[PDB]
């Protein structure tokens, strides 16, 4: 009955570890004690684990005296579960793997578990015991070639074998992987012992065979382990890689075979036989590719030439069709760009120049149109990975940009895509190369692009013109003479300034036509092809934003007019229209361009000056005026740039921008979270820059203002999500921080809010709400307890009548402490709030007394402390994410090119 079970497992999770007994008195029950003990390990350091030794005995017991299969077969799931938390001595001097490595391994009715047992063991590592472990996979590996001899093909039985095969190829698999990523180099010593290495080595190779993701999985981790061990060995022959030689080269051919797809290939073959763009993507799919990439770069850190040899042998295959398909090229040649940066240059150079050619030559080769976006895919994979290769060879530059602009004419879905992102890829790290006479042309190769834009860019849809615009655009910011630049960037928007034109002097005599949707999605096209050109080009495009300020800021006005217009007369519903939306999408548009010229820009006295006035006018009226729902979030984004650029230079402004767009938002956010979730982000964003910059505005403003101000962050660092709380403590603890730098500012801060602040942040520690943030709460804490401490504070806080501040703070801390929790006896609330004011001048030590005192609360109320040290946790974790890439950086070849800083 599983009634009893789930009562069991129930009373199991009323705290067991806290208060095996029931299982003492085991005597056909066997089998449902073993479940039992099975369900508690799904239930549950150090919790008595010496009481596991009765879980021991009795498996030991049964196993070595029962005949009953089943009670067998429960017993070693039991068994299984609790090898990880058994005492040593018992798993390696009980007899424990000599008796289930003859008695059950050979038997088929427990060959998977048995084997499954074998791997638990073989992944604890430990000094000693080293004989033992000698002896399980010396003694394993030949009871295991009785039954699946090394001749046998895996990959044809796992393919057609039961699911009982499948289980015991997996498991095995899975059991040479781990014995050898612990235990390989015990192995390697025994000079007897060599060829049980190669037999295991043979059978890793061969279960790599296999077609199913999880085996090959299985097999890559084993294969990056060693890949990693003998390179990091010596980046004559050392000893342990004179050892795997032989195999080696089985490893990379493999490797180069069965290469996974890169990310940056956006077309691919669809199983039905056709070749169709990619719209299907898995997080596991990225994950296998960086693995394999890194195996591979280190298998060709540890040889050269065989890769080159290898590759170059398989593309001479394909050229010439001798076993022409479109997987094998597919696979060779995303090996062929994940390696491109291993190899030295003068290498890369040769193997580049026959591969190029190679690929050339074949694309001119096949006819059919499938055919060409397959190979045209590759073209344009590995060319967009070398770009090393190209900066020193000006002619393969030239014929590669000419190819991409070819296949731009391409009618097939994701050619173009890719044409366009390798473009990009291309000119992004090629730029000076475009801007320069090269030796064989008579002008710079921008001029040949400009001239023919129009031509290039004829069969390219609006999101890849914006992408090539882009690509355009990282070529001119490299021209360093400006009065060139100037010239390239007045030809280089010559299209959409002849569109622009067009349309604003259709609008200047008929104001009516910027309610026709295919004007407004024109506007709304050519804004986003600026938006991507000036985050090219960078400062020098305020020429162009020069040219288009005030039209564009006109057209946003009469935008503004006509939405109000339509939302009013017909309600709020109408903001689901298309027009509207394409409306705001231009507006949105606008305002994203001003927002990256001015992160762009370097001059704030000219921004102020002839830049902010006119966009303050156009937003911020419209911003409060307008309904919640057509209030566009992007205008607080804007103005916290602006802010944060100027600085100093706009603190006056202050004032109108929180009465125009300030309190009109806090009404919006507070209420409820999911509502607007931007709008918080972009609000909290415009805080804290207007607080760290324009400090002194907040003199300025209303004291209600100022209040609702304090109010926001009080919220902030009260809310239940952690990164708007870790917004909100920043905010706070820069507000106190700058505050104190004025006179009457302070006294007149800390009379009104000091108290508030210090109730808020206590009732946050205490209710134990924002444990991740406990650092800032201590700092808070520690400075305003200085503040005190020193007298920096010149009146009393406590109105009633004059009295040290120190002595009403401390009485003020008990009390708070006492009404949180009440069980509290006096004299230790006393004690802990003298202790705690005594290492306000030390940080760590004031969190760690916090902490100590939450803890020991904590405990007392007999609730779990673990959430109350996530802190070093994540610390903990994030300084292991940091060494495993430093680590990585130092292996050319596992980062991308477009990925290490350059």
């Amino acid at each position: 009955i599983g009634k009893l079970n789930m009562i069991l497992v129930q009373i199991l999770k009323q705290e067991w570890p806290k208060h095996i007994s029931d299982i003492v008195g085991a005597s056909s029950l066997c089998q449902n004690n073993m479940v039992i003990l099975k369900l508690l390990s799904e239930e549950v350091k150090d919790s008595m684990c010496n009481e596991f030794s009765q879980i021991f005995q009795l498996c030991q017991f049964v196993m070595e005296n029962s005949q009953n299969a089943p009670l067998v077969h429960a017993t070693l799931e039991t068994l299984l579960r609790f090898l990880n938390w058994i005492p040593l001595g018992y798993i390696f001097e009980t007899k424990l793997i000599s008796t289930l490595i003859y008695k059950f391994l050979n038997v088929p009715m427990f060959r998977n578990v048995s084997l499954k047992c074998l791997t638990e063991i073989a992944g604890v590592s430990v000094s000693q015991y080293e004989e033992q472990f000698v002896t399980l996979f010396t003694l394993t590996m030949m009871q295991l070639k009785q039954m699946l001899p090394l001749n046998t093909n895996i990959r044809l039985a796992y393919s057609n074998g039961k699911d009982d095969e499948q289980n015991f190829i997996q498991n095995l698999s899975l059991f040479l992987c781990t014995f050898l990523k612990e235990h390989d180099q015990l192995i390697e010593k025994r000079l007897n012992l060599r060829e049980t290495l190669m037999e295991a080595l043979h059978y890793m190779l061969l279960v790599s065979e296999v077609e199913e993701t999880e085996i090959f999985k299985i097999c890559l981790e084993y294969w990056n382990h060693l890949a990693a061990e003998l390179y990091r060995e010596s980046p004559d022959v050392p000893p342990r890689r004179q050892l795997y030689l032989p195999m080696l080269f089985k490893v990379r051919l493999l490797m180069v075979s069965r290469m996974a797809k890169p990310e940056e290939v956006l077309v691919v073959e669809n199983d039905q036989g056709e070749v169709v763009r990619e719209f299907m993507k898995d997080t596991d799919s990225i994950n296998l590719y960086k693995n394999m990439r890194e195996t591979l770069v280190y298998l060709t850190h540890l040889d050269y030439v065989d890769t080159e040899r290898i590759m170059t042998e398989k593309l001479h295959n394909q050229v010439n069709g001798t076993e022409w398909s479109w997987k094998n090229l597919n696979t060779l040649c995303w090996a062929i760009g994940s390696i491109s940066g291993a190899m030295h240059e003068e290498d890369e150079k040769r193997f580049l120049v026959t591969v190029i050619k190679d690929l050339l030559g074949l694309c001119e080769q096949k006819r059919g149109k499938d055919n060409k976006a397959i190979i045209a895919s590759n073209i344009m994979y590995i060319v967009g990975q070398y770009p090393r290769f190209l900066r020193a060879h000006w002619k393969f530059l030239k014929t590669v940009v000419n190819k991409l602009f070819e296949f731009m004419h391409e009618t097939h879905d994701g050619v173009q895509d890719m044409a366009c992102d390798t473009f990009i890829k291309i000119a992004q790290k090629c730029r000076r190369h475009f801007v320069q006479v090269q030796v064989g042309e008579v002008m710079p190769f921008i001029d040949e692009i400009l001239n023919n834009i129009n031509t290039i860019i004829c069969d390219l849809q609006p999101q890849q013109v914006h992408t090539f615009y882009e690509a355009v655009g990282y070529m001119i910011g490299a021209q360093t003479d400006q009065t060139v630049q100037e010239h390239l960037i007045e030809k280089y928007m010559l299209l959409p300034n002849q569109v622009w034109d067009s349309i604003i002097q259709q609008a200047t005599k008929n104001v009516d036509i910027l309610k026709d949707p295919e004007t407004v999605k024109q506007l709304g096209s050519i804004l986003k092809t600026n938006v991507r050109a000036c985050k090219a080009v960078g400062h020098p495009f305020v020429i162009q934003l020069g040219r288009i300020y005030l039209d564009m800021l006109n057209v946003y006005k009469c935008l503004s007019e006509n939405i109000s217009a339509a939302i009013q007369a017909n309600g709020e519903m109408v903001t689901k229209q298309p027009l509207i939306r394409s409306m705001r999408t231009v507006k949105r548009e606008t305002l994203k361009l001003i927002s990256g010229w001015v992160s762009r820009s370097n001059d704030p006295q000219m921004v102020a000056e002839n830049f902010v006035p006119p966009l303050l006018d156009a937003v911020l009226i419209d911003y409060q005026r307008n309904v919640p729902a057509a209030r566009e979030p992007e205008v607080l984004s804007t103005m916290a740039i602006i802010v944060n650029k100027l600085g100093g230079h706009i603190t006056a402004e202050i004032p109108q921008i929180f009465d125009a767009v300030f309190e009109c938002t806090l009404n919006m956010i507070n209420k409820d979270f999911e509502e607007y979730p931007e709008h918080r982000t972009n609000f909290f964003l415009l805080l804290q820059a207007v607080n760290s910059h324009c400090f002194p505005a907040f003199l300025a403003i209303p004291p209600t203002q100022f209040k609702l101000v304090l109010d926001s962050i009080i919220w902030a660092f009260k809310h239940t999500m952690r990164n708007v709380a870790d917004t909100g403590l920043q905010i706070l603890f820069t507000l106190l921080q700058n505050v104190a730098q004025e006179e009457a500012a302070a006294q007149s801060f800390y009379q009104t809010y000091f108290c508030d602040i210090l109730q808020h942040i206590f009732s946050v520690v205490t209710d134990t709400s924002h444990t991740a943030g406990l650092t800032m709460h201590a700092s808070i804490l520690a400075y305003m307890f200085n503040l005190v401490e020193e007298g920096k504070i010149s009146t009393s806080l406590n109105p009633g009548n004059p009295v040290n501040n120190q002595i009403f703070l401390q009485e003020y801390v008990a009390n708070l402490l006492k009404s949180a929790f009440p069980h509290l006896q006096d004299a230790q609330v006393k004690l802990f709030v003298t202790g705690l004011f005594s290492l306000n001048q030390d940080i760590p030590a004031f969190k760690e007394h916090l902490r100590d005192f939450l803890v020991q609360i904590k405990e007392f109320a007999g609730e779990d402390t673990s959430d109350l040290f996530l802190e070093e946790r994540e610390i903990a974790l994030r300084q292991a994410d940091e060494e495993k890439h430093k680590r990585q950086m130092s292996v050319p070849g596992i980062f991308n090119p477009h990925e290490i800083p350059e």
